[PDB]
């Protein structure tokens, strides 16, 4: 281990609680399903941070609970029983729960028992908009009160905050908030730690990794080897009380030289077709590239975490669509275009290149030993900044899917073929 | 977690031994194989406690000893070897055990080795009645002399028990002990802790589960919603000496009120055919009911500890049939409706339920954290009866499979798609 | 456990490292590939006593370094990527080696970060010989100017030794090292410990593991039950600083007398085509058993540790073939002969017996709890032998693939039904 390496003691000092959010950092908003994967009546069951949770439309409204019945711990998403509608039923010895309070209300058999409304399990804020299920999960005591507006737990917006970030180069990157927004995309389940998926997507070194991919040949772009910082600036961290807590990268600025060659290793970044974009990254860790892969497009990915070794990976993109015609143009280009090359091709490399360094950190080796460098502004800023705003840091899970790694039921469905998860299989 | 719960701190208390046995009670008979299972000369392997036990059978007599040669400590079963009546040998390097009283009365290759005769492997009482091998599973140290009978770890038997346990409405229910007797079922392993898995079947509570069986509508059967205590005797606890260590529920008396309907909820059990039945459990685990699926008829269910999360659950029905023609009817109707409709589809309901309740409680959280209510009177009894009669608590294995859960071993045959198991594969 | 075993307490003390040696001896040579599997300009990842390595043939020159890059420890191997023809790069962020010292001269698009030259990955020094690719993996400090002769790590050779342990039943067995020697064999993956894999090649109470092997009676060859040891010095240790260590079994003289039956099991082996040979054991763990499976014919194994429950068996035959009609006839003997009737199929059986002891050992009961007789005298010497001549104890992988056993990468892999292996899959 060198001197020279940039993440050095007291750097390292500064992301303790980071290094401590294995599990992830509770108390803020994620994304938990697309609309269309909760029909009306539609019972689902997830688990974030940790935290198991199931969630039913009803009436067109989405709620969501703890997946885990207080009596003896089951998960009421598995064999999905609402008798009302306005609660939901633990199929097994019948405790009902107020989808609204999360109050227990009754027990099909036993309706007079003295446990009966003196408890209730967890309920969790939803916010559904444009195509998605937010959800912000948090602790059991985390107030209601104290939940702040899903705008702050996702990432800058435009034309909002063009003044506090100019960019000449491109129009205005739309937010999921946005009237008429259309989003288009898929989140599947990633093998290993949420904060060594999160790290490569706003890392200007790691896009060597798509220096063969088929789009980048096909458009002729003129994507570099990578991106050097030029200066201490080369990053803007925000932290307003009213607002995202995250930075913003000078990208395509003096503060970040491209690099499209290397002689010596015979490398040249042959491209004329230019490709302008900028990333940025927000608490809990949700990604923004502006201006990709094209004008009035923009890419999200968050990468929520499930257990401490598994993540549920998302990659959207974004675009206003006023009229009908637009959402079919938009819906073509992505069926066409966006999704073989874009969302995979391009970013199926990344998916790889994740899993590939996982090994070096789950012990806890890759934390003190990895050896960065001056790219690596990016990522140390990120956990600095993500260790002084987090909301909370959720503690490992106990008395629920995930707790224990090697269980006879994990093994037995391993057995069987089934690959760690994230929606939970019914029946 | 109310206070409101029936599982204070002074209940749990009383059944702390019963926590402390996930490995399951040592010193006690379980059935280990079907008679059908070992043949004339057949070798096979089993795990019960934990502890590795080999079983052959010789001129018509079952033995069994455990399942480790004490030389390397190998598998006797994996490549049955035995060269007379009266010897089993380890296809290794040849040491050999006297069936009888598992002393090591040779070795192949090295006849005068001072080893010979100075030690041995434990051997385990056998007790073959009617279609099923019974085996006393004990510690290496417990004395022959103080093996008991089968029947003390057998349910309570009728009309011996008619006295003591009335039942005016429906007959006696046959033992597999008694002459005639014949047994239908089958074993399966179950995945997650055997505690677990024992008491859903004596709980009333838990008939929620059954509402929409096959052979509940196809009877037009009258299966209330769950069943209601109504005093504190509603359980008589039996603890003798001479017999067997339980508990008999008085069913269908005022002690357990039926519920049949719950109007806020709109359900309502709509249904003619009288059904009754009685449950009642004993050490170390064995359930009896009643008069079911039909009269002159019953079920008997074990789950037998295999390691600490996993479990083999036998099924089986038993019929007193004294004549050929008995007998063609018994196993006619078992083929053609208990088997298919009782044994699967109704019994497979329980399957599901058992394996969604094992999160909760194999980190230990469940055993401390569940919020029980006024049903759980009869888990609850149940625990502490076990505590306190029990003839030992097993200690985890060692050296032994099972002991270390992530082998390199165990992930090749998950890989190939084995599931953990109970029978040991040969070859 | 009886007072008569061969491993007292005073003599288990005396082979306390090698129980220690889980993860295998470092600082030695071992055998990583065939020619055959590193082509020009290929690139592959393998694991040797938890060390992560990957090698590449350049200029008909084979190279290995640690296969884990400094910066963020992915390995180089999973996406080969070579700029140069001396230098390998990481695919991630583009840190680059010298294939000759390991030394990081640059990164892709950083190359004047202060961090370059300052540090470097581990080398492996290679010595590539008649097919074959050994390596010998190192600890980082370890000097090159140490660095022994791969001969000293090989077994003992002949007619160099033939003086020394006169064999005048039958010709001298070749070497690996030997000029025309020609190798014809096979690795796989085997899973369990190394140690329980190795010491069963030279023991002599093994071979009824073999009693029913096609080959035997196909060859009406004379396999006795086993041998037992007649005299102290019926196996001759060697130690001497100049040349390998370990042990010669003196088999086929009165120091090792055969048993080819016992009639009070009804046993006899019944052959009468002589089969001599005579087996030895040098570290790392290296097995010959000369004149087999005929005259002129050797078979060397390894079980080259992969991580401590892992290991990779090597099953090898050598012979000395001047001409080219002399390698078709070797070529023709394995293929139609060798092959099918020697490494499977006679070794086969031994692949399921090591296999079927590694639960015994693997938690460390076992490693005391054995209990052994006269004829391991074999496995007793070995690993007393070992324990003091190791050159290192290789300490438990860190933040590399094994380091962890139940990760959700691993599941994933197992899912998807790939066992534990050794050589790393690419893209
Ligand atoms: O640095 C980068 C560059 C391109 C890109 C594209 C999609 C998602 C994340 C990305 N990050
Ligand atoms: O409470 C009950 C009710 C029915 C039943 C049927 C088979 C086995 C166990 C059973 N337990
Ligand atoms: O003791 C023995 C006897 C035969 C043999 C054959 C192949 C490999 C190892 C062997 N060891
Ligand atoms: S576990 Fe849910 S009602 Fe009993
Ligand atoms: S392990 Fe059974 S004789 Fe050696
Ligand atoms: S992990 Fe290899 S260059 Fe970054
Ligand atoms: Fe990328
Ligand atoms: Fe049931
Ligand atoms: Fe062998």
């Amino acid at each position: 281990i060198s001197d020279a390496r940039a993440n050095n003691a007291k750097t390292q000092s500064q992301y303790q609680p980071y290094k401590d959010a294995a599990w992830g950092f509770i108390n803020h908003w994620y994304p938990a399903l697309f609309t269309h994967e909760l029909e009306e009546d539609q019972v689902q069951g997830i688990q974030i941070c940790g935290v198991p949770i199931v969630l039913r439309r009803v009436n067109g409204k989405v709620f969501a609970l703890k997946d885990q019945c207080l009596h003896r711990g089951v998960r009421l998403s598995e064999k999905p029983t609402c008798f009302t509608k306005s609660t939901i039923s633990c199929w097994y010895h019948g405790f009902t729960f107020d989808l609204e309070t999360g109050k227990l209300v009754t027990i099909v058999a036993n309706p007079e028992d003295k446990l009966i409304g003196t408890t209730g399990v967890t309920t969790y804020p939803v916010h559904e908009v444009n195509g998605m299920i937010f959800v912000f999960v948090r602790e059991d005591d985390f107030p209601d009160e104290d939940v702040p507006p899903l705008a702050h737990d996702l990432p800058f917006r435009f034309p909002e905050r063009s003044e506090q970030f100019p960019h000449p180069l491109w129009p205005s990157s739309p937010s999921v908030l946005d009237d008429n927004a259309v989003v288009h995309g898929m989140h599947r389940t990633g093998f290993g730690n949420w904060r060594i998926a999160c790290e490569n997507g706003f890392d200007n070194a790691h896009i060597l990794v798509h220096k063969d991919n088929t789009i980048v040949h096909a458009m002729d772009w003129v994507l570099p080897l990578g991106l050097l910082p030029t200066s201490d600036d080369c990053i803007a961290v925000v932290e307003d009380d009213d607002g995202p807590k995250g930075m913003m990268q000078w990208l395509f600025t003096d503060k970040w030289a491209p690099v499209l060659e290397n002689q010596e290793l015979g490398l040249k970044v042959e491209g004329l077709k230019g490709r302008h974009y900028r990333t940025s990254v927000v608490l809990p860790g949700v990604l923004m590239v502006e201006n990709w892969p094209e004008e009035h497009v923009v890419q999200y990915e968050w990468y929520v975490p499930i257990t401490d070794d598994t993540h549920e990976y998302w990659e959207i993109l974004v675009r206003v669509c006023p009229t009908d015609e637009d959402r079919k143009k938009f819906q073509y280009r992505y069926d066409h275009m966006y999704k073989p090359l874009c969302l995979h091709g391009f970013n199926d490399s990344d998916l790889y290149a994740r899993e590939a360094m996982q090994n070096f950190y789950y012990d806890g080796t890759g934390w003190d030993d990895e050896q960065l460098v001056a790219t690596d502004i990016s990522p140390i800023t990120w956990r600095k900044l993500a260790s002084r705003w987090n909301r909370g840091i959720a503690k490992p899970g106990r008395g629920v899917a995930g707790a224990v790694k090697d269980t006879s039921l994990i093994f037995k469905q391993t057995a069987d073929g089934k690959r760690p998860g994230y929606k939970v299989e019914q029946i």
